[PDB]
């Protein structure tokens, strides 16, 4: 594993995250659920708490876009990078988006599967840095192992409890 430069990471015992834009390829039921799943696969091994917010700020903002949406960082229509997230911080920082250009999918269909997406994605707002191991969640490409049967492999386990300390 690695985590950022500076190893930043979210001081506040609870961090809080708000859905503010959804898909059109998925329910929003399930995207709530599946970010819900995504980010207790993380606080299990850690001290945080996560809470969801409808209005306002929320430490983590997770949205959909397609294209440039104000950020600097464009996306790319579909396929290429899937995601991106920000390392914890203010403003920016901690945020996920998805690229509403990709097929998002609950596993049920052909496409991008959200929840391992959303892991990953997820385990960058909370500091983790890219792993050289391929098996793990925080590897850099989509695809090596089974989408839609994974769990956090010994190497994220491992840094994510570096960073934040187990639970
Ligand atoms: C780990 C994921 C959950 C999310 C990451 C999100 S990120 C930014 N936060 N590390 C991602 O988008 N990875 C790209 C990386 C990538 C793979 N290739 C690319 C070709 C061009 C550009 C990027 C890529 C070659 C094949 C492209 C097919 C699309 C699959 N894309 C990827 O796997
Ligand atoms: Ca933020
Ligand atoms: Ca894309
Ligand atoms: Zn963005
Ligand atoms: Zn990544």
């Amino acid at each position: 594993y690695s985590l950022f430069p500076n190893s930043p990471k979210w001081t506040s015992k609870v961090v809080t995250y708000r859905i503010v834009s959804y898909t059109r390829d998925l329910p929003h039921i399930t995207v709530d659920r599946l970010v819900s799943k995504a980010l207790n696969m993380w606080g299990k091994e850690i001290p945080l708490h996560f809470r969801k917010v409808v209005w306002g700020t929320a430490d983590i903002m997770i949205g959909f876009a397609r294209g440039a949406h104000g950020d600097s960082y464009p996306f790319d229509g579909p396929g290429n990078t899937l995601a991106h997230a920000f390392a914890p911080g203010t403003g920016l920082g901690g945020d996920a988006h998805f690229d509403e250009d990709e097929r998002w999918t609950d596993g049920s269909s052909l496409g991008i599967n959200f929840l391992y997406a959303a892991t990953h994605e997820l385990g960058h707002s909370l500091g983790m840095g890219h792993s050289s191991d391929p098996n793990a969640v925080m590897y850099p490409t989509y695809g090596n192992g089974d989408p839609q049967n994974f769990k956090l492999s010994q190497d994220d386990i491992k840094g994510i409890q570096k960073l934040y300390g187990k639970r």
